[PDB]
């Protein structure tokens, strides 16, 4: 409720944990150790700590940082990178981590062994194409040519914990979240919802809320 979430990257850097911007490109030269407080005294609800060592790998999620941001911080910390076996969101949630962020996926009986308060995300990003919602994959580069109505519905039904909904058409804008998609899926899943893509401003995470956004998303106006 309310909750805003802050993405960091991180990466072994000669044998320490560095913040990445850029997708994980730009060696921002600030110790993930540092960051994590700074962004919790900053105010963040949660932190989205995507590992760059992990991500796409399937070798399941890093664990070891996960492990190493547990003692820093106090908000709940949902897990990035590596998935690709069920295990993992086990794994991962024995290092810390409040939540696991799925794989690119292009369910149900680790949510019924959950009880509360620890899911698993999965990540849709959708965008107009000819007025219609279509799920995006690839970074929104290829369509999937399946509607986001249908996949939000298919998600839940097997099985998701949370929805982490990235507007392709708000994604590097700085212009807002996309409100309307918001409002389009809201009433399609009754899954928490982490909207993304799109911030530019602290009036932007409140539109995002009225719209129905459980939280919010920003790796921009942080990093």
């Amino acid at each position: 409720m309310q909750r805003v979430v802050v993405a960091i990257d991180a990466k072994r850097v000669d044998g320490e944990f560095m913040v990445f911007t850029h997708s994980g490109k730009k060696n921002t030269g600030i110790l993930l150790r540092d960051w994590v407080v700074e962004v919790e005294k900053r105010g963040a609800g949660e932190i989205l700590l995507t590992s760059i060592d992990r991500d796409g790998t399937k070798s399941g999620y890093d664990t070891e940082m996960i492990r190493f941001v547990r003692p820093l911080t106090t908000l709940p910390i949902i897990a990035s990178g590596g998935a690709g076996k069920m295990e993992h969101f086990l794994e991962a949630f024995l290092a810390g981590a409040d939540k696991a962020l799925a794989a690119s996926v292009f369910m149900r009986e680790l949510k019924e062994y959950l009880k509360s308060g620890q899911a698993v995300v999965v990540a849709i990003d959708a965008k107009r194409v000819d007025g219609e919602f279509m799920v995006f994959t690839h970074s929104g580069k290829k369509n999937t040519g399946i509607l986001l109505r249908d996949w939000v519905v298919e998600v839940e039904k097997r099985g998701a914990g949370e929805i982490l909904l990235t507007s392709i058409d708000r994604d590097g804008t700085k212009s807002g979240y996309d409100t309307e998609m918001i409002r389009f899926v809201r009433p399609l899943t009754t899954l928490p919802i982490i909207a993304s893509g799109g911030a530019g401003k602290m009036e932007h995470f409140l539109e995002a809320f009225l719209a129905g956004a459980d939280a919010a998303l920003a790796a921009s106006v942080f990093h």
